[PDB]
DNA sequence: GTCGG
DNA sequence: GCTGATGCGCA
DNA sequence: CCGACGGCGCATCAGC
């Protein structure tokens, strides 16, 4: 893609200053640099060039300007080399493993993928199950297998109650060819802003997707969202299909359009649509759309009968789901 | 690290 | 047991 | 100049 280095150097520095660093300003600051080049429609010549975007400040120009000259970054060749500063950095690709507990285990000597193994003692159930898989989440689902994954849980849902509705978000919804996982969003008239008329709601669902071996481990779960593992079932001597990560978000039914908006993404652009609203004097979640008040305190929800909806509050022309992506 | 006021 | 804080995850 | 910077569910731990 056309500014790939650029986006590629800024994406690094992100995750370093998240993990490394622990300063999730800088992360978020390298994360919207990244994603306002990314959208750029030029080859970028100059750092010059770079700062009329918004959220490109010195910064990361001079770091363009060095990196368009010299085709690398010295900043990040010496992260590169330091021993602890890599270290932690993978140790953080691994599920439930952040910033906070990779530090901890470099400084308990505990660097490698042998080390974690030889300690499964010192780590909680979700990083436990992280670590299993770890190879099998590095890996992205091909949408061919998103659309199996699809089939089986929509028809699973279907089986358990027929009122359910299971929407796939995500990448999935955003038209991708690939996605990091599988985003299930969930409904049932029985559970409504105003009252959860039914019990167990999720439950029975996760429930009935472990009887028919889909579901395969429980990374965390509890009354609105399930976390965890899923494989699709494979031929007669066919090699398995890799594990991979589920997530499933119980949502209001009177409240869909702000859950499927929340669910779809991006991430970067849920922070970036919340953050305008803001501006516009509102406040935008996963629930609702507010009104703030002239103090400060958010009101009470404005009516939703759309996605659309909520872009028309904020001012914002309506972008489609595969508008969305970063 | 960046930016609006 | 509770609550509040924090780590880690999600988009 | 600076303080503001999306929003929240679950797991875990501290303090009561
Ligand atoms: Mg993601
Ligand atoms: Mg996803
Ligand atoms: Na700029
Ligand atoms: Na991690
Ligand atoms: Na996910």
């Amino acid at each position: 893609t056309l500014n790939g280095g650029i986006t590629d150097m800024l994406t690094e520095l992100a995750n370093f200053e998240k993990n490394v660093s622990q300063a999730i300003h800088k992360y978020n600051a390298y994360r919207k640099a990244a994603s306002v080049i990314a959208k750029y429609p030029h080859k970028i010549k100059s750092g010059a060039e770079a700062k009329k975007l918004p959220g490109v400040g010195t910064k990361i120009a001079e770091k363009i300007d060095e990196f368009l000259a010299t085709g690398k970054l010295r900043k990040l060749e010496k992260i590169r080399q330091d021993d602890t500063s890599s270290s932690i950095n993978f140790l953080t690709r691994v599920s439930g493993i952040g910033p906070s507990a990779a530090r901890k285990f470099v400084d308990e000597g505990i660097k490698t993928l042998e080390d974690l193994r030889k300690n499964e003692d010192k780590l909680n159930h979700h990083q436990r199950i992280g670590l299993k898989y770890f190879g099998d989440f590095e890996k992205r689902i091909p949408r061919e297998e998103m659309l199996q994954m699809q089939d089986i849980v929509l028809n699973e849902v279907k089986k358990v109650d027929s009122e359910y509705i299971a929407t796939v978000c995500g990448s999935f919804r955003r038209g991708a060819e690939s996605s990091g996982d599988m985003d299930v969003l969930l409904t049932h008239p029985s559970f409504t802003s105003e009252s959860t008329k039914q019990p167990k709601l999720l439950h029975q669902v996760v429930e009935q997707l472990q009887k028919v071996h889909f579901i395969t481990d429980t990374l965390s779960k509890g009354e609105t969202k399930f976390m965890g593992v899923c494989q699709l079932p494979s031929k007669n001597d066919e090699k398995e299909y890799p594990h991979r990560r589920i997530d499933i978000r119980l949502i209001p039914k009177d409240q869909y359009y702000c859950g499927v908006l929340y669910f779809t993404g991006s991430d970067i652009f849920n922070k970036n649509m919340r953050a305008h609203a803001l501006e516009k004097g509102f406040t935008i979640n996963e629930y609702t759309i507010r009104p703030l008040g002239v103090t400060g305190v958010a009101g009470e929800p404005l009516p939703v009968d759309s996605e659309k909806d909520i872009f028309d509050y904020i001012q914002w022309k309506y972008r489609e789901p595969k508008d969305r992506s970063e």
